[PDB]
């Protein structure tokens, strides 16, 4: 086959990937692990510097990498913010490698065995990625896995994988590393054949495909670290600085369109502040401008996905068919050949509603009372998600009392989305959010090697436990 | 009005039928599972501390009935002095993670590159985790994984194997007494339906067993979309080089190789020698194999207890069978024999073998002592990774610098150096198993309890005004 690309945009094909046939895939596996024994014994200090180096070529290229982009999401200032939060991410695990990676040696609590630990690749990690956020999303993984010793194999999205273009070009400048970072093009096809040739899977998107994935990488005996969404709740509890609370809101819930696992898609608000707040909601998103007809004019870019669009209307359909008041907003259409929704305020929303239960990956805040917070903790809980959340509150003692008994990995402390923001904390998913650990730190890095201790008799003697 | 399921339980010793379990049908191991989660909340607010209290409660109640512990352990395993290592094992690991988890649950706060955010850390248990542990080491691999757990704040249901099963009753008539732990340390008996059963009603899973079973819980759990902590056996190699000390490599292998009678995960059973030392060792191991006796007729007459396994001995008659018809010679050993009703082998050396035959790719689990010489160390290394396992290794040399340039060379997660088998005896130094060995990390150390908790992270914005990221 071929695959024609739309442009989210304009809504024409503009754009042709060609996804290869099972015998090529092999082969560039294949490649990819002959190198790779020579990747690990670069060191990590040389793959530090081949890194940095590619990092410096990007840079050289900077620009074509933001058309590309630009062309891939249909916006602008979060394309900018995208290349910005992945160049950082190179720097900030070059510096974090060398001491992750350091062997280590200690006598144990036997006198005559010391120990000694190594650290070992995975050969090759297959990294299947989202078009929600096509760069950072396809290097979230793959940066840490090279630094590590691995060669990866990255599949981005067939629905925006423009960006790869210029990566290419910057890694042709970076013979060492491009025999062991391999763009490979396709659609669900490709990523279920890819899983069939590497050590390791890396999968971010939707829960079914996740699901399809978890038992794909254990029929093969493989690894799989997967991130599948999130409904993250935020809960307004009466004592909440509610300037705050809307602004970070209507932030968490409709940046990149809503388009983002870490979105705010359900918010509960204590009874005796609900009005107040969704009206302060409404006027705030009332501000926000849809990037049409220029990417310049506002901040709000394109549903970047056909299906998405459709599952977006549809989110609001059953909303409205259930009883939902529409405050603004409220609308796909289409526009110069694109999808657009706008920030979306409804209320009179409840637990029935499609909008409260699947995850939207639209720029929708659905508000909901309650009369109290052992109410809003079960309404928070009731989700087969379980990514993130938000707490706000009058101090941030009481937000965490609340916090503590969400079923999320990262919670946000009077303030909504911070992990869209900011790379610390080790979390773990809960419920169909995700399986396989964390990405910070030793835990992010070292779920691409395998532990090996060597165990060492320093002595003589018999061993008392022998026979003799 | 539907028959009550029951199994009646082989004595390994006398190959009579001794004992009866009765597994729970899916209804009820459901409705088990679920007291065990409602129990779960108090538990986890306890505190380690208190859950430490609780587990040494029921270690001192274990302790005053002993005997009955090691009678039962005893009749499922036949024999005595590694059911006194398992006993005494089982009780060091109960103090070591009692000792560890504190420092591994405590909660953190830090800055952040930001400085209005400030992080908090903490961890949440599984609320509940399924044990299926296998019949070689019943008590040890039962309780390996469910102790840490208990201490990370889960509830644990354990399912041995249906083949030693006894042990268990010692073990929850000590439970009982302590009120804490009784409802969320749950026993349950069954074959390996039960056992897949189980993993449709727990958040977690940890199976230890053969490899074609593990594979089954691997894809069960993923279906399920549960982690699996999975440990699936081994071929474990040992390398001798032309400098090694043959007088401590042949104490090391033939223990690594025999203890428990080979049925181990940890076992050596394959044995890699440089040609120029191969006779001499060969003869070596054969004189010290000689030496062990069976503990037959009674169980203090000796250190090598019967096939605990009926299926298993069939196995390891097999091996030798294949091995022999493909051209291998016995030096010592070599029969598995009836004797009082139950099946017997000695101590085997083997010589003239080769990757064709069985006993040198598939696990034995038995006290088989294949002996191959290699001219060079490339070679060696060839061999000791030409199989489908990858749990552990040895290498032997004159120095720890030639072993361990060696040792290096191998997939596998640990190597004894100058030593065989010492993950058997020693409980320090991560690990992660090769090929198909096992996945999901390691039961060693903090990530042998870190495994059990979700790590939660609390971003706190600490000032009044707005993010500048926001659309203000």
């Amino acid at each position: 086959k071929t695959i024609e690309v739309r442009n989210p945009r304009t809504g024409k094909f503009d754009y042709v990937i060609i996804p290869p046939p099972p015998r090529l895939l092999a082969q560039q596996c294949n490649r990819a692990r002959r190198a790779q024994s020579r990747w690990q014994e670069l060191g990590v200090e040389g793959r530090i510097t081949t890194l940095q180096q590619w990092k410096q070529a990007i840079l050289s290229r900077r620009e074509q990498l933001t058309e590309a982009l630009v062309n891939d999401t249909g916006r602008l200032s979060i394309t900018v913010l995208e290349i910005d939060s992945f160049l950082a991410s190179i720097d900030r695990w070059c510096g974090l490698a060398p001491e992750l990676l350091q062997t280590s040696a200690k006598n144990t609590s036997i006198p005559f065995i010391a120990l000694q630990q190594s650290l070992v690749p995975y050969p090759l990690v297959g990294v299947i990625s989202p078009w929600n956020f096509p760069l950072t999303l396809s290097m979230i993984d793959t940066i840490p896995a090279l630094l590590a010793g691995c060669a990866v194999v990255v599949k981005p999205s067939e629905i925006a994988p423009r960006f790869v273009a210029p990566l290419l070009m910057a890694l042709n400048t970076v013979p060492e590393l491009r025999d062991v970072l391999i763009f490979v093009e396709g659609g669900g096809e490709t990523g279920a054949n890819l899983i069939n040739y590497v050590d390791f899977v890396c999968f971010t998107g939707s829960v079914a495909t996740g699901r399809e994935v978890a038992e794909t990488a254990a029929r093969r005996f493989i690894p799989a670290y997967l991130e599948l969404g999130g409904k993250d709740p935020a809960i307004v509890l009466e004592s909440a600085n509610l300037e705050l609370a809307t602004s970070a809101i209507l932030w968490g819930a409709v940046v990149n369109t809503g388009q983002s696992c870490l979105s705010i898609e359900r918010i509960y608000v204590a009874e005796s502040k609900f009005e107040e707040f969704y009206h302060q909601l409404i006027a705030k998103a009332h501000r926000l401008q849809l990037a049409y007809p220029l990417v310049e004019d506002g901040a709000i870019g394109p549903i970047i996905a056909e299906k998405q669009a459709g599952i977006i209307n549809d989110h609001i359909l059953d909303a409205v068919e259930k009883g939902a008041v529409i405050h603004c907003g409220g609308k796909v259409e289409e526009l110069g050949g694109g999808w657009w929704c706008r920030p979306t305020v409804m209320t009179n929303v409840n637990h029935s509603m499609k909008v409260m239960t699947e995850e939207t990956f639209g720029p929708i805040m659905p508000v909901m009372p309650f009369p109290d917070v052992e109410e809003a903790v079960y309404l928070a809980n009731d989700t087969i998600y379980g990514l993130s959340a938000a707490v706000f509150a009058g101090s941030e003692d009481e937000a965490l009392k609340v916090a503590r008994q969400l079923n999320a990995g990262a919670i946000s402390i009077n303030d909504a989305a911070l992990t869209a923001m900011m790379h610390e904390g080790e979390k773990n998913a809960f419920n169909f959010s995700g399986l396989g650990g964390s990405r910070v730190g030793a835990a992010g890095l070292k779920r691409f090697l395998r532990k090996q201790a060597f165990l060492i008799k320093t002595n003589s003697t018999s061993d008392p436990w022998w026979f003799d």
